[PDB]
C-alpha cells in the first residue's frame, strides 16, 4: 500500500533508537499495559473502535526504515502509510492464567518495526464477560499518556462518539519540536541544564552510591556491578489512605503538590541510604503543554535532571517540601528539552544493556515517575476495570519510583532496582523504608531531613 509521506526521527525517537542499537536484544524496551475489566463488551464493536484509533493515527501507521544501504545504521525514518499494519485481536482464553500466559507472550514479542508492526491491541477474553485488555508498543510509538488517550477513543467510539476530525500528528508535532533546537529557542533551557550539571574542571560527575538496604546487613557487599542487560527486580504496593489523606492536607498547607511530597521524600530516602550530599534524580516529565499535545498519539515523554546538590540534613522536611516545590517549578519552565540532546550536549556515551558492562547511567541514577490519572476515563462498554499489570521497558537506571495516584484510588508504588547491583528483596525493603519516612513526615512535617 502506499506511503504518505517520510520524516526524521524525534528527538525522543532518536535517543531511543541509540539505545535500542546498543543493547544485545532491543525485546527488553518492549512495553505492555494489561488491563482486567469485567463487563460486557462486542467483540466486533471493540475491534472496529481500535481499528479506527489505527486509521486516526499516523504514528499507529508508521514503520522505521534504514537510511542509505551501510549507515550502517546512522539514519532510521518515520515512513508514514496510507494504512496501519498494525492489527486488532479478540482472543478467546480458557481462563485467567490463559490471559495472563497471553500477557507474558506479548511481553516478549518481536516488533518488526521496519514493516510498521508496532503495537499490540488485544482483548483476551473468558468465563461471564471477564477481559483483560492489552496494549504493548514498542517504544516508538507510545507512552503512559498515549496508553490513556487509546482507552479514551476506543471507549468514545464504542459508544458511538464521533471524534474531532482535527488529529495532531506526530510527525507534525515532532518537526516543531526539532525546528525550535535547530533555530535557537532551546538554547536557554539548554543553558539551564547545563549550568546546573557544570562540574569543575578536574571533576567528572559524581554517581549514586550503593544503598544500604541491605542483603541483611552488616560488612559491605561492595562487589562489581554484574552486567545483566538492565534487568530489574522489583516491588510494588498501595499506600494506606490515611497516609494519603495527611501528605495531600500538609501538601496543600505548604503550598505544595502530593506530586512534590513524594519527590522530596525519596530524595531524603535516597540520601539517607546512599550518603551522598549531591545526586540527580530524574523527573518523569509528559512533555505535553497544549492541548494537542495532549490528545496526540506517540512518544512524547522525558526525563528532567533535577540536581539536589548542597545537603542540608537539620532542616525540617516542611523546608525541604518548599524548597522542592520551587525546584520543580523551576524546573518546569525549561521543561522542552528532551534530555538525550542535553546527555549528548554535556559529552555522554550511550548506556548500553549487555552482558558485558553495567555501567551506572550517564548524568542521573534515579528516577521519580508520579502521574495522578483516572484509569476509569477509558473503561469501554459495560465493562469496569478492575487492575493493571505493567511492563515498561528496561531502563539503565539504579532505582526507579513509579507511582500513579488516581484520585478515585490509593496510591499505588513501584519500586525498581537494577539487578546488576541489587538483590531480589532489595525492592521491597525500599518500598518499606519508603513508607515509613511518608508516613513519618506526612504525621509530622517539623521533623529534620537526618
Amino acid at each position: 500500500n502506499s506511503v504518505l509521506a517520510l520524516h526524521p526521527l524525534s528527538l525522543g525517537q532518536e535517543y531511543a533508537w541509540r539505545l535500542q542499537k546498543a543493547a544485545d536484544d532491543s525485546t527488553i524496551f518492549n512495553n505492555t499495559i494489561g488491563m482486567f475489566m469485567t463487563g460486557s463488551i462486542d467483540a466486533k464493536r471493540l475491534s472496529k473502535a481500535l481499528r479506527a484509533v489505527l486509521r486516526r493515527h499516523e504514528i499507529f501507521r508508521t514503520g522505521f526504515a534504514a537510511v542509505g544501504n551501510n549507515a550502517d545504521a546512522t539514519s532510521l525514518a518515520q515512513i508514514v502509510f496510507g494504512r496501519t499494519k498494525n492489527k486488532v485481536q479478540v482472543i478467546q482464553v480458557a481462563d485467567r492464567a490463559g490471559a495472563e500466559e497471553g500477557y507474558w507472550q506479548l511481553v516478549q514479542t518481536q516488533y518488526d518495526i521496519t514493516a510498521g508492526d508496532t503495537l499490540r491491541l488485544v482483548d483476551f477474553f473468558w468465563g461471564k464477560d471477564e477481559h483483560l485488555f492489552v496494549v504493548a508498543y514498542h517504544r516508538f510509538v507510545g507512552d503512559g499518556s498515549t496508553t490513556e488517550n487509546i482507552f479514551v477513543e476506543a471507549s468514545q467510539l464504542y459508544g458511538g462518539v464521533t471524534l474531532d476530525k482535527h488529529v495532531p500528528q506526530f510527525a507534525d508535532l515532532a518537526t516543531r519540536q526539532r525546528e525550535a533546537l535547530e533555530s535557537g529557542q532551546m538554547d536557554a533551557d539548554l543553558a539551564y541544564w547545563e549550568s546546573m550539571h557544570h562540574q569543575p574542571t578536574g571533576v567528572v560527575s559524581p554517581v549514586l552510591p550503593r544503598m544500604l538496604l541491605g542483603e541483611d546487613g552488616l560488612n559491605s557487599p561492595n562487589h562489581a556491578r554484574q552486567p545483566n542487560s538492565w534487568k530489574q527486580h522489583e516491588a510494588i504496593a498501595r499506600l494506606d489512605p490515611m497516609v494519603a489523606f495527611r501528605i495531600r492536607e500538609r501538601s496543600r498547607k505548604h503550598k505544595a503538590t502530593p506530586m512534590q511530597f513524594y519527590l522530596a521524600a525519596y530524595h531524603v530516602l535516597l540520601a539517607r541510604l546512599t550518603g551522598s550530599s549531591d545526586f540527580s534524580i530524574g523527573l518523569a516529565d509528559t512533555n505535553r503543554t497544549n492541548v494537542d499535545e495532549l490528545a496526540g498519539m506517540g512518544f512524547f515523554a522525558n526525563l528532567l535532571p533535577l540536581r539536589f546538590r548542597n545537603f542540608v540534613p537539620h532542616i525540617t522536611f516542611g523546608e525541604h517540601l518548599v524548597a522542592t516545590k520551587d525546584k520543580v517549578r523551576e524546573a518546569m519552565q525549561h521543561a522542552r528539552v528532551p534530555y538525550g540532546v542535553l546527555l549528548e550536549r554535556l559529552g555522554f556515551e550511550v548506556p548500553g544493556a549487555t552482558a558485558e558492562t553495567a555501567e551506572p547511567a550517564p548524568l542521573f541514577q534515579a528516577v521519580f515517575d508520579y502521574k495522578q490519572g483516572q484509569a476509569e476515563s477509558g473503561s469501554i462498554g459495560s465493562a469496569k476495570m478492575t487492575e493493571v499489570i505493567a511492563t515498561r521497558e528496561r531502563t539503565p537506571y539504579d532505582v526507579v519510583l513509579e507511582m500513579s495516584d488516581d484520585p478515585t484510588k490509593d496510591p499505588l508504588l513501584t519500586v525498581k532496582l537494577q539487578s546488576s547491583v541489587y538483590e531480589v528483596h532489595h525492592p521491597r525493603a525500599f518500598l518499606e523504608s519508603y513508607i515509613s519516612i511518608l508516613s513519618m513526615f506526612s504525621m509530622n512535617p517539623a521533623l529534620k531531613l537526618a
